[PDB]
């Protein structure tokens, strides 16, 4: 009767719900409508005040959150976002998505998300430390290795994970896998930094192989990426390793595009990584080598990369939600883009999704642009967090090769599940690619819904 | 301003600190001096009264301790010592060492140590049971499988571990890996009894192979060992298995030396083991066969074995701290000893260490006596305890061969790390052996210090 | 066998033990020797590292302690001392005393003591806040309204209690009487600030009334006080209210003596109170009015007040332990002092006590100087803390008059108990005053010892 407006959450919900309705799911099992009503209300939300001291001795106040959305498949799992936009609506969209993403990994992880409106930009490392100490002082009451296992989303790196982990141990007096994205000597997993970007690229490899009947791969393709943080960096590295070209990165202030044919180099990605560790903008490094080379790089203030990259074969938005508009989607199609996968959560606007999906239904086979939703394509991060949990519970670390192999198998299974599910419940016209968004949504949702029923959450 | 004098702890600290100062560590990273000040104050110490009833019905009072020194790398881990010398100073030296030893294993274990001034000698098994029951009644508030995992050091065998484990389960109502050194049917690990002695010998094998360019091994070498408990027994067995000769054992009342050329036999080690299970002295068994054979054995009351064994190639003090004096170190050098490794914690006096290290810097290659500190060489015990924890968390036991293989890999990695670290930070003159004490200390310390920084313990 | 030297604790123990031996206690009940051995080993001690951030952003490290000595009569109870001298020995002397003091109040409070070597002098309020936050972050694991209830001893005021209480609530998520000395709006008791000083004076009133057969009182008497903190301030105020003269106060840097006949005024005590709130020395206020008036005040740097006050009738050391030497005791006797009561814990050296007691046995009636130990005379503070606990458990505050009346009854009962106990177990020669130190010690000890036996601590 009197619920507040939560636009981001409503967007995520509406897209999921629409894909479920536009299938035979509720014809065969109309009772699953009850599951949808129940699943869409989070099990628990904690909000709390975070008072912390700045370097001048002043009192500062921020808001802390943890949404514990669903635990049918496992303990709550998902990142912490420290960004000035953060509110309950955003964290609910993220936590809702997380439920179904986690289901697609095949691991036992429920969905959650948290964070704060604290803005790490402009803060000293000391200020970030004090903030994390205050934040976890409250959060540690509500989380635990078999309860809720956070990690780092936007604004939360290994640095923040460390300060958070330290304070948890201090209060709780237990050394356990309560956070993932931990450091190598204190319970971290090899491949976790790489996991999301690598996984997105692994997933798109299956998309390319399927759409082109094994004729094409990333070798020789031009890939536009947005963001320049954890997901963007490692997606870029994997593309390069597979012989593809990375033709854009961006941040909140502008885009850094490759001028003509060519690619970001691993060395350049490393320099950008070090800049971002220091919480600096791409704009701050384009006045010196190598990024001042105007024949290789064009910095465009205030722009997203999509309309400025020219011809592209693959688009991997890897920054933030709603970062590909309807217009930009049409431009990418016109630029020859045949593959778009979300590194970022809810990276595409609804207008963009509708554009990509309309295009898929109008164009046979490899002529279609194929859209993969984040809950499928970006699941590598949380999957590898699941493996970090597994390693922590075994008290033994695995090799890079072991973790990467499992990650590859998970991304393959996720792709196949979404493809086959779409084929069965939302069968496309002959020659048309099945909807990976529809298939992924149905596959994630039904697994969760049935587990919920088994456990008496609904009946 | 008004801190008490803790001689053993101060000794351990001073030796660590000196080795760090005599390197390039603080030239490259002077901030690590802050880490040293923080790490050297234990996170937590619990002391408690232990009232227990003797077989006559009398009230008896002893003191109980658990030092929880550092948890950056994992839950607190280290043994319990029941010996009349026990006090906070001793347990702090042991727990401080434990931090860096544990770091060298590559497993996620923090450093701790505890115990009591209770003297098991002269007690009935019933008295030991009542004492352990009382002791754990308090200790169980402070320990746990993800918090602090004790085990048996001097005076604490599988018998005491059993009584302790029983009482923990009774109160806490959890069956978990809270202690290691457990029995085979109730969560123990194969190879744990053997682990420390085997590991010391494994480590020395790498020392011999490196110093002699693969030309020598334990085959044909004469090895003087002190103590006759868990570490000494299994070190002796491994030496014998590798074709070496064990020419001494000792206890608190005297030494039992091999008279001439020859060795303790596995059968004789077993008889000594059974004597020690009964808490009897070596002096009590030399009046009968086989130990009354004066052509094989000489019992020397009140003596350590070092000056009485004649020519020796390897010395493995395996009893207690400060059991090789400056004089005894010179005698071992004069007797041709080229390898000395601590089975016992802080087995060498500082005078001994200085003598061994001066000798190493004065003599090229295989001419030097090479000293390996306990934190490197005796780490096999705690390593295998880590694997017992891993097995308990998996709910499945491993084979003897699996545990032993991992132990071998751990001792190899520990040796290599200490060797290469010494080579990099405290580079010896050409032809001179790198300092394993310096390398081990730097390698353990930096790993802990950096994890502490990551977790906000210092900044 | 290998226990560390704890001089202050040994002093407290030896004096108690001597008074018990010099009585008929162990003739009638020799089994109580067993009780003494058990009671003298603390039930539990927690020590912990306290890392805190100074105003420059530097890491600082101090040591934290809580001695939980005895809980036969109630939850552990006693103050926190923040002073650079603090170590385990000091806190054990204090906690040991606390057991028997608490027993004499008639309330259900066990004995404990804690604190830190942190020195509040030279720190900002912000630094003190950060220190208290860090300190309680660990201490809150070990204390609670029905477990252990600390409060403020030397260096710990209502300010520090507030910061400590805040952090406890933050972590533990319980609002309860875990600390006493709390503020008026957040669970404090009327009369708690006044309690110790008032109580000392109340107790001495009974001493005067008894020794002089009701002929004298505080009216017209000259009272030398040491210290200028909580105990000294309110002892001074009560003396003034009863028509006595306060002729000295002191701090760690010197004494401020009344020059001739006259008294500190309540207004002057208030100014000194405000100076001490700011953590400043008496030396800093003698350069201005009213304390620059050399006809009223003499400031003597580096001196205790005892030899500089001339003729005095009552001495109330109210600063710290061992602050009246053997010499100073003889001087006070020579100055006509007939009443000495410890505001401070273990205020008198053993030499002083022996001097006062020898004098009592050599001089009949009112000719003797009468010594009252702190465990009797300074018990008003902890008694009123007991009433603060009672008020917190009732969820209702009492009036100033209610609390003060109970305090008066408690001090009367304590005096009577010590007097009558001395009369029964250590009967003085006819005309000689009974030993209040002996009587107080026996009365406190037997109550605790018998409760311990009832509860199975010894048998
Ligand atoms: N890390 C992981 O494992 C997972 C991440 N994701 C999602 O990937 C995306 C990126 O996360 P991640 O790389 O880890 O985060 P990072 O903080 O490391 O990087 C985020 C990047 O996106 C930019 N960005 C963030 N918010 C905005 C915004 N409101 N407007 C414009 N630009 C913005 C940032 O620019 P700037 O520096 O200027 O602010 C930065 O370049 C997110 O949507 C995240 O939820 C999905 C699955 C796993
Ligand atoms: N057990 C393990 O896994 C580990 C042990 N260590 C260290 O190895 C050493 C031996 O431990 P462990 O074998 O397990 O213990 P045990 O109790 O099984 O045996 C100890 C041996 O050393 C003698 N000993 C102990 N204390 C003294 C003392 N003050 N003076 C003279 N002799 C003494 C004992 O003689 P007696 O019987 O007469 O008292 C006994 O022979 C210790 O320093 C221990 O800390 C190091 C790493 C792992
Ligand atoms: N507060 C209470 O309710 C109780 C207190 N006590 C005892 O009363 C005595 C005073 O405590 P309290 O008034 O509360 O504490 P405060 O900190 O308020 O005042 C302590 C006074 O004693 C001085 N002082 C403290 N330590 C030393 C030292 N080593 N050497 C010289 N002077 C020193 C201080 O001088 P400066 O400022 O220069 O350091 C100050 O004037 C202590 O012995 C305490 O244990 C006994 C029963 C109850
Ligand atoms: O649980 C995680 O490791 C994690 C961290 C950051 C983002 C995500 C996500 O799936 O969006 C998960
Ligand atoms: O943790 C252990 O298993 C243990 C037991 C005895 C000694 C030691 C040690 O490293 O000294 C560890
Ligand atoms: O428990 C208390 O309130 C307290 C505070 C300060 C000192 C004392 C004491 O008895 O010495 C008690």
């Amino acid at each position: 009767s009197n619920l507040p407006h939560e636009p981001e959450f409503e967007q995520a919900y509406k897209e999921l719900a629409s894909t479920l309705e536009n299938s035979t799911l509720f014809q065969k099992n109309p009772e699953y409508r009850k599951a949808l009503a129940v699943v869409s209300v989070p099990e628990r939300v904690i909000q709390f005040r975070v008072v912390w001291e700045d370097d001048a001795g002043n009192v500062q106040v921020n808001r802390g959150f943890r949404v514990q959305f669903n635990s049918a498949l496992g303990p709550y799992k998902g990142g912490l976002r420290f960004h000035p936009s953060v509110n309950l609506s955003i964290l609910k969209f993220l936590g809702f998505e997380q439920i179904f993403k986690n289901a697609l990994t095949g691991l036992n992880m429920g969905g959650g998300k948290g964070g704060s409106d604290f803005d790490p930009k402009g803060k000293s490392d000391n200020e970030i430390r004090r903030f994390c100490v205050s934040f976890m002082t409250e959060l540690c009451k509500h989380i635990g290795a078999d309860t809720d296992v956070p990690a780092g989303d936007i604004g939360v790196t290994g640095r923040e994970v460390g300060f958070l982990f330290g304070q948890y141990r201090k209060i709780r007096n237990q050394w356990e896998g309560v956070l993932t994205g931990k450091g190598g000597s204190w319970g971290g997993s090899l491949i976790r930094p790489e996991a999301t970007g690598y996984g997105v690229v692994y997933y798109v490899e299956h998309m390319i192989a399927h759409a082109t009947n094994g004729q094409e791969s990333f070798k020789g393709k031009r890939v536009a990426i947005s963001g320049s943080g954890n997901v963007a960096q490692y997606a870029a590295l994997k593309v390069i390793e597979l012989g593809g070209s990375v033709v854009s990165l961006s941040d909140s202030q502008g885009s850094l595009i490759i001028n003509g044919e060519g690619s970001f180099t691993p060395e350049e990605i490393e320099l950008i990584a070090q800049t971002k560790v220091e919480r600096k903008q791409l704009a701050s490094i384009v006045g010196a080598a190598p990024f001042s080379d105007a024949n290789k790089f064009k910095y465009i203030a205030g722009a997203r990369p999509w309309v400025h990259v020219g011809k592209v074969d693959v688009a991997l938005p890897s920054a933030t939600q709603n970062e590909i508009s309807g217009e930009e989607a049409q431009v990418l199609i016109n630029a020859g883009c045949k593959f778009i996968a979300e590194g970022s959560n809810m990276g595409c606007t609804q207008e963009a999704i509708d554009t990509f999906e309309a295009h898929r239904t109008a164009n046979a086979g490899a002529a279609a642009i194929w859209y993969a939703p984040g809950k499928a394509a970006n699941a590598g991060g949380v999957a590898v967090s699941g493996l970090e949990m597994a390693q922590n519970s075994a008290r033994l670390s695995w090799t890079s090769e072991e973790v990467d192999a499992r990650l590859k198998d998970i991304m393959r299974d996720c792709f196949k599940n979404g493809l086959e599910t779409a084929q069965e419940y939302a069968t496309p016209a002959e020659g048309v690619l099945p909807s990976l968004v529809t298939g992924s949504n149905i596959a994630g949702f039904t697994k969760v819904a049935a587990a919920m029923k088994d456990q008496g959450d609904w009946w």
